[PDB]
């Protein structure tokens, strides 16, 4: 049939005021962002937070949709309920899929404490125990008084939890750990820290057949209510690796959807994540964080930075497909916790090079797209969209790799019959600009190709063997499209 590349955008940043138009928001951009070749959106955590300006990650209520008066107010960050559902509505009519960001990890801002008997650990490795057991007053019981037995009468105690980080009695930050039959933390996790089970708020016990259940009915029951399309897995290092397939394919089976998910694995060594895609058995995409590293350490390089090792040891390499690559993202921005924001002059380049390779999923992010105005950071869409309609009209076909330059690399695709017109040759340089011959096939011999990022008005003429002299501008991106 005739193909279009699927393109992924994170619907969000961190700095957005909270005033609750986000899903109004995604009603109103759904048609213009459809026809750019936008094909799903990555949306916020949707469900209620430990206040109404939680960015969503201190989660308190998962069937609290912005929808009970609960923390404060009844709408969340993003909006209500009946909006969420019409940003759905409207994405879906434009042909576009939903990814609901899901929050696992913790749960945070609890109606009271219980007092437990609980242990220090050591926070540098979380498996000695570095005092004896003592009671201690954590935040741990969750009634939901705002929604009541809606949707699940499911009560959350002291059990249900592996550990807090704080003892409301003594008003001490330690990390505890709980006492009781089958309580430990849970494995398989990342290893820094001895174990990094525990992160914030009170932990998750995977282990406890109770969370396990009641989990996979949520899971169930949002898709069955809002016809979501996939998910975003946040901060799966610190959750039971075994937990997510059995999840997945419990979610996967009793709605009868595909569910594409991504989970979200902070790490810049390719091994661990290797690790991860082998204990979950190819059942999820991860996001390429090694590539953010590559793309901001060569943003602040001045040009010496050597292009050829761009793609080495990272999962659009490795792992092409099941590697989510992105540029930036709420956690990258300045300010942020993972702050590692990738320079201006920089950031074109880096979205050439994930939008038309053939390598990945690749995530457009919403800062990047409207600007950050809390950093007087500007709206980058006028480079952006250039870019887009490359990927949606012309990156398709066999490619042709050119990495052999420590300032001017590139590539070519061919492009396919299904899809007349097609065809591309990029270039990029973190240096002075140049030429570089590529071939482009056969089949364009004679064609003129010009750049449809505007950034050079001249043009280049295929020779007869499909070979083109193609050129760039320095610290700059050249897309080179037939006419
Ligand atoms: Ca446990
Ligand atoms: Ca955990
Ligand atoms: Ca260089
Ligand atoms: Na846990």
């Amino acid at each position: 049939a005739a193909p279009f590349n699927g393109t992924m955008m994170q619907y969000f940043e961190w700095y957005l005021p909270d005033d609750g138009t986000l899903w109004t928001k995604v009603a109103n951009e759904a048609n213009n962002l459809s026809s750019l070749g936008i094909t799903a959106l990555w949306l916020p955590p949707a469900y209620k937070g430990t206040s109404r300006s939680d960015v969503g990650y201190g989660v308190y209520d998962l069937y609290d949709l912005g929808e009970f008066n609960q923390k404060g107010a009844v709408r969340t960050k993003y909006g209500t309920k009946a909006q969420y559902l019409q940003a759905i509505q409207a994405a879906h009519a434009a042909g576009m899929q939903v990814y609901a960001d899901v929050v696992f990890d913790h749960k945070g801002g609890a109606d009271g404490t219980e007092w437990v008997d609980a242990v220090e650990v050591n926070p540098s490795d979380r498996n000695q125990e570095i005092s004896g057991t003592y009671q201690i007053q954590a935040w741990t019981k969750f009634d939901f008084p705002g929604r009541g037995n809606t949707y699940s009468s499911f009560k959350w105690r002291w059990y249900h939890f592996d550990g807090v980080d704080w003892d409301e009695s003594r008003k001490l930050s330690r990390i505890y750990k709980f006492r009781g039959i089958g309580k430990a933390w849970d494995w398989e996790v990342d290893t820094e820290n001895g174990n990094y089970d525990y992160l914030m708020y009170a932990d998750l016990d995977m282990d406890h057949p109770e969370v396990v259940t009641e989990l996979k009915s949520w899971g169930k029951w949002y898709v069955n209510t809002t016809n979501i399309d996939g998910f975003r897995l946040d901060a799966v290092k610190h959750i039971k690796f075994s937990f997510f397939p059995d999840w997945l394919s419990y979610v996967r089976s009793q709605t009868g959807k595909p569910l594409f998910t991504v989970g979200e694995y902070w790490s810049y060594d390719i091994n661990k994540l290797h690790n991860y895609i082998m204990k979950t058995n190819g059942t999820m995409s991860l996001f390429d964080a090694p590539l953010h590293n590559k793309f901001y350490t060569a943003s602040k390089s001045g040009g010496t930075f050597d292009m050829r090792t761009l793609m080495t040891n990272t999962l659009m390499k490795d792992q092409p497909t099941l590697a989510v690559t992105f540029v930036d993202n709420h956690d990258t921005e300045p300010g942020q916790a993972l702050q590692s924001w990738v320079d201006p002059w920089f950031k074109p380049l880096a979205y050439a090079f994930i939008l038309t390779r053939q390598e990945g999923y690749p995530c457009v992010f919403y800062g990047d797209y409207y600007g950050i105005p809390q950093y007087n950071i500007p709206s980058l869409k006028s480079k952006i969209d250039p870019l887009l309609i490359a990927r949606r009209d012309y990156a398709y076909g066999t490619q042709h790799d050119y990495l052999d330059h420590s300032d001017i690399i590139g590539w070519t695709r061919e492009g396919v019959t299904e899809k007349p017109g097609s065809g591309l040759a990029a270039l990029i340089t973190d240096g002075p600009g140049g030429s570089k011959w590529m071939y482009v096939g056969k089949q364009h011999a004679g064609k003129v190709f010009y750049d449809l990022t505007g950034n050079r008005s001249d043009t280049v003429t295929i020779n007869s063997d499909g070979w083109g002299e193609f050129k760039v501008n320095g610290g700059s991106v050249s897309v080179w499209v037939p006419r």
